[PDB]
């Protein structure tokens, strides 16, 4: 970690790269242990061949996850993260495309918005968008951080 | 796991109850090890110490995971979820209170909309609410889901 980040230094237009990394069979069932939510399609090898996606397929959550946590990787290595005080919330979250379990998706991250909030804070937007191996958007997203002003 | 529910099953004001859980540092380090993301405020005590929140805190994302998955409990135990057949989107989600680690946090889903799709599927969306042991919102959100209709 470097320096910190304050509300002021975050500009428009500046993009974080996180690093891929392949979704797993383990991936999953960390998942579902964890959400203790067994839906079928997901961890049922028969229920997934009737369905529409034929094999079983990454929860949307997990991908999500896994997305923003490779984004944050980055922030963390490279600046002093005191400044980011609270996650805002998730304005949109849209699954576009399935992942399966032997497909390597990789994340970006976008700087869209910037709000004043108070003296001491203001809130930033990012754009998230998840692409799997073959450059095929299969998840996007709207987040904000509150994160603090300068001293 | 008895019967299915379609499209027109689903009627707005039916709400879902899931069975509480506490929340624990086992949880939060779990969340943390599969999205490889070591946010300080989660995992490093010396680090909460100098925040807004003093103790360290769930990830937003744990939170979410864990309230969607009780949720889905409850439909998994009780209906054939094969008209269940995506997971739309999630159109808001806001984290209003911080959940410590040793809450006992409980959701709730309400359906709160129903679309047509097409022929064969509508979309519904549901509103989630997560409340801790002490009545509180922690975190409340916007999910909605494909369900196919009536044969």
């Amino acid at each position: 970690a470097r320096n910190p980040i304050y509300f002021e230094s975050i500009q428009i237009g500046e993009k974080i790269e996180g690093l891929p990394r392949t979704v797993t069979e383990t991936d999953i069932w960390t998942f579902a242990y964890l959400t203790a939510d067994f839906f079928p399609l997901h961890t049922d090898v028969e229920f997934a061949k009737k369905t529409i996606f034929g094999k079983p397929i990454a929860q949307g959550m997990l991908v999500l996850s896994i997305a923003l946590g490779m984004v944050d990787q980055v922030i963390l290595s490279n600046y002093d993260v005191s400044s980011v005080i609270a996650f805002f919330g998730i304005k949109d979250v849209r699954f576009l495309r399935p992942v399966f379990i032997g497909d390597t998706i990789a994340a970006s991250a976008e700087v869209v918005e910037k709000q004043d909030f108070d003296e001491k804070s203001g809130v930033v937007t990012y754009k998230l968008e998840v692409k799997n191996q073959r450059g095929e958007l299969v998840l996007t997203a709207l987040y904000s951080a509150l994160i603090r002003k300068t001293p």
